[PDB]
């Protein structure tokens, strides 16, 4: 089944608006794209920019990973993010999230030139 470049777009490229739109982005997002199938993923970051500028990050400035891996990699520029965070109230299956717009530098793990991991953001 999946690639770890593919599993990268389908958890975290929304290249289809250039913010979230509302604050259930992330109870609609977080389904759609298959993140509370086995359980509530408890925190993950959506990007609202082309798959191009996200591929490209892979030979911006290289950066260490939190855990202190060096294949890390951090945007030249901010780019319109959205942090997709459980609610108290959140229980499998009915998986609740909170939505926070943010314009942050993206961190990403790169694997043969390409995001396969979306570490943190500044």
């Amino acid at each position: 089944k999946e690639t770890a470049a593919a599993k990268f777009e389908r958890q975290h490229m929304d290249s289809s608006t250039s913010a979230a739109s509302s604050s259930n982005y992330c109870n609609q997002m977080m389904k759609s794209r298959n993140l509370t199938k086995d359980r509530c993923k408890p925190v993950n970051t959506f990007v609202h920019e082309s798959l191009a500028d996200v591929q490209a990050v892979c030979s911006q400035k290289n950066v260490a990973c939190k855990n202190g891996q060096t294949n890390c990699y951090q945007s030249y520029s901010t780019m319109s993010i959205t942090d997709c965070r459980e609610t108290g109230s959140s229980k499998y299956p009915n998986c609740a999230y909170k939505t926070t717009q943010a314009n942050k530098h993206i961190i990403v793990a790169c694997e043969n030139q390409a995001p396969v991991h979306f570490d943190a953001s500044v």
